[PDB]
Formats: structure tokens, sequence, C-alpha cells
């Protein structure tokens, strides 16, 4: 007992494809050590990383299937004491990614003394298990080089896709904004919060930080290079009042599926 | 003694590549006339250009190596009485480019009566030595046509990458902003400052002003045009109070390497 710096099981570069539809009954089968609700704890070593992976969700059951298929194996290989949480937005009104992420943080803590949080879109898979889904000395940007972006960071302050913050780092910035409702920029806002609290972004190199975007059918088109939203005055101004401390929502239901926990919640409408 | 208008040693178009790793011991060897700390003064003619080259720096030792390897010989070929300063951000908070540049200006003057300042990123190399690293009648934008931007200027008000200002011109604008803690637009702010102080931008032409960006391995893919942030009103507002006259920092260490001067500084956190 006492986990090693790096993990022995690391396979490094991996093959990621989406032409092979999958069955969750299968992933369950292939990932036996994974207890109810998507929980897994190393049975040999003692991991210092209690990670809760939060996934903003809404009508992406297919993406979720591929996501679970790839990540569960990877995560156990990284020797992580982790849990999976799918925060499902109940309405049919604007999607609110950031807010669902805040909800995950709060809900997950009701289950375990997690000290680390990975916020991941369902449609992203890491192509190299050296890209550890854990927290670092500074906030982590994991999805650094994405196939949909020519494997190139859109700009240095891009903090979208997959990231990780320790409980401390997360609290430090008052969580994430709840007021971006799918208008875009919340991830730029979150980056602003980090700078204001004197933190910076820790990243893996562009080689191991390569990631695939779940897009079956033959899609090779390179998604338009995203721009940065300039709302720096706005973050400094609203940061302390929009976030964890202003977070309100109703848990409509909680389902402990074999491979993950699914929390359906009502988070409101915008105004 | 008494230098000439255009240097005789000018080679013109040059070949710039980064597939051949370099050793600084070699650059020392190949640039013998370069005194401690990266200082060089023409031994024949008398140069009117006392130029301090300032480089914002942090964990880019490799780029520095290529930068030194190409620039040192180009500078001497331009017959500049110059010195190299790498300003190293000691923190682990958001990188503050412009602030480090201000520190360079102040620290370099403690060494020599420089009357000209070139501010350059480590990762840029000029592809034609007719693009003199000196000051002009108006502020100079040197890196005019960069390979990764398809050798075209991103926009007429782009003033990023490599530029030069006389002490007077720099002083005139109260140096550079110190408050842009990584969210960008600082170079747009600087351009604004110049407009406000009755100056305009001077540029070498597209051809002689071509530059390469240090990108080894094979990141041959064309880069996204740099984003222009609107800060006009903000600059009018804050220019006089944010800059040289508000500059605070602690010099943690000064190292006189053979090919350059390295000053590690603590420049604080954001607020
Ligand atoms: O109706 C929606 C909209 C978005 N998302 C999810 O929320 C995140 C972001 O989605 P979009 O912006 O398309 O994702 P991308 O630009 O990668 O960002 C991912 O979990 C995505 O699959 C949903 O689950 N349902
Ligand atoms: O962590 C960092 C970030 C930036 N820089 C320096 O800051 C400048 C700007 O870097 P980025 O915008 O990537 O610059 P480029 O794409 O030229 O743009 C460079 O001189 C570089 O030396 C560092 O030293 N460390």
């Amino acid at each position: 007992t006492a986990c090693p710096e790096e993990s022995p099981l690391l396979v490094g570069p991996m093959l990621i494809e989406f032409n092979i539809p999958v069955d969750l009954k299968l992933v369950e089968q292939q990932n036996p050590k994974v207890k109810l609700g998507g929980r897994y704890t190393p049975m040999d070593c003692i991991s210092p990383h209690k990670v809760a992976i939060i996934i903003p969700f809404r009508n992406r059951q297919e993406h979720l299937k591929y996501w679970l298929y790839y990540l569960h194996p990877i995560l156990q290989r990284q020797q992580l004491d982790y849990g999976i949480y799918v925060i499902n937005q109940a309405g049919e009104s604007m999607f609110n990614r950031a807010k669902l992420l805040n909800v995950g943080f709060k809900e997950a803590l009701k289950d375990y003394d997690y000290n680390c949080f990975v916020f991941s879109d369902v449609d992203l898979i890491p192509m190299n298990d050296h890209n550890t889904y854990r927290c670092f000395s500074q906030p982590r940007h994991i999805s650094v080089a994405m196939d949909k972006f020519g494997f190139s960071l859109p700009y240095v302050q891009y903090f979208g896709g997959v990231s990780a913050l320790s409980k401390q780092q997360f609290l430090s910035i008052n969580g994430f904004p709840n007021n971006y409702w799918g208008w875009g920029g919340e991830d730029d806002d979150i980056y602003n919060r980090l700078a204001f609290r004197g933190m910076s972004v820790s990243r893996p190199n562009a080689v191991i930080g390569k990631c695939r975007m779940i897009r079956h059918s033959r899609d090779k088109k390179n998604e338009p290079n995203p721009q940065r939203f300039d709302r720096i005055a706005h973050t400094k101004e609203t940061m302390l009042s929009d976030g964890l401390n202003s977070l309100t929502y109703m848990v409509l239901e909680v389902q402990r599926y074999p491979l993950y926990t699914k929390i359906t919640v009502d988070i409101g409408t915008p105004s």
C-alpha cells in the first residue's frame, strides 16, 4: 500500500476509434473491478488522488457509451480512486454547462471525500494514458491538443474541453459561473477567475495531451478555430457573486448505474 | 571611427531552420567578440545605436538557444552597441509579458546608457538582416511578416512580437501596462498608448520584414491570426497610472551568462 509516482500499467499512445458501436453491458463485463455508480479504488496501492469526474450531460447517451468504454480502463490504469458523475440537465431550455459542473462538485462531495475534480465534456477522449486525470500544483488543462483542432491549442488561455482542479483550487475561485447559459465564454471566464486568484494553467505537452473528439461517420473537417471571449472586466466584477455561493438547483433524481452515477437536476431558465 | 548609415556586413535574406539542435558553448565559440552578459560594441565604427534587447522569459530555455544562435551574429552585422536581457518571471502565477518588459527597461539602464530598446519574444527570428534591431523616428514594429501567419500582418494596428522604442518614446507612453496578467490585449494597449501620445508606427516592408517562429519537430501548420482586443477607452483611462510610474517588483537574482544577462524577478500577483 502507497501508490507510485507514475503508474506501471501505463500503455502510452493508444488507438481511439468510434466506428465500432458499443454495449455498456460489455464495458461492465470488461471492467469488473468497477463498483456501483462508476466507483473504483486501487486494490493494491493507496492512491492520493480521490478524483470525481464530472460530465455535463443532456441527450448524449451515445457519446457517454464511447466515453465510458475508453475512460474506465484508462483511469484504473492511472491508479485513481475515482467516481463518475453524469449531471443531466432536466429541461429543454438553454444548456448551462458551467452550472451543471458546479452541481457535480456539490453532489459528488455528498458521496466521498474527493479532493480532486475533473470536468470533462462527454465527447472527448485522451489518446495517451500519460495524460493523467488527476489534479496538479496549478489548475490542469487536459484536453490540450484535440483532433478537431488540428491537434493545436486554439490560444494559450483556452481552458475548454477537459480540465482538473483540486477542491482547494475550485473553492478558491468560487466555483464556476452559473450565468453563462450557452451563450459561450464560461470557459474563458473560468480562466479569468484563475488569473485573478493568482493561479496559472498547468498542461501536459502537446504529444501526450492529444485527444479525440467523438465524431462517428467519417468526419475529418477541422472545426473553425474558436475565438476568445473578452469579458475580463465582467469576471473581476461578478466572480465573487456568481458561483458556488450563489448556486441553486433541485435534484430531480439520482440513479446509481453500474458504470456511473446519473443526477438529473432542474437548474432553471435564464433571465 | 563614426559608423555608417547602412552596414557593409549585411547579408540580406537568410536561411532560418530549427531542425539542428544547438549548444550555447558553440554560440559562444562562434561569437567571440561578445563580452560577458551578452554585450557587444563595434570595434571599428562608432555606433549611435545603444540598444538593449529585452526578452520576456519563463521556461523557454530551448527557444533562447535558437534565438541567441541566430540573433547575436545578426546584431553585430548591423553594427549595434547592444546587450541582451532575458527577464525571467519567478512566480507560478499568470505570465505577465508587458510587465517583465518594463522591468527589463529599468534594469538594463542600471548597466548602460542605452537609448534604444527592442522588445522581442524568444520565439521570433528575423529572416533578413536589413530589418535592423534599432530605433527609428517613430516606434518600430519589426516582426512584420511572420511565417506562421502566412507572412502577412494580422492587422495594421498589430504591434506584437518584436518592436523597438527609443528611451524617449518609451518614457513618453509611461512604458507598458503592468496589469495585463495573461489575458492578452497588452500589445493592443501599447499600440493605443502610442496613438494617444501623437506617435505612429513605423515598419520595414513585407519582404525585408519577414520572420520565422521557432517551431521544431514539424508543426508546419499555419497559425491562427492573433486576436485584436478592444481597449481603446481603457487605455485612455489607465495609461498614466499603469506603467513605469506604477512599476513594482523584486529582483531575485542577476546572472551574467556569457551570451546574455538573466534577471529573475518576482513581479507579484493580480488585483
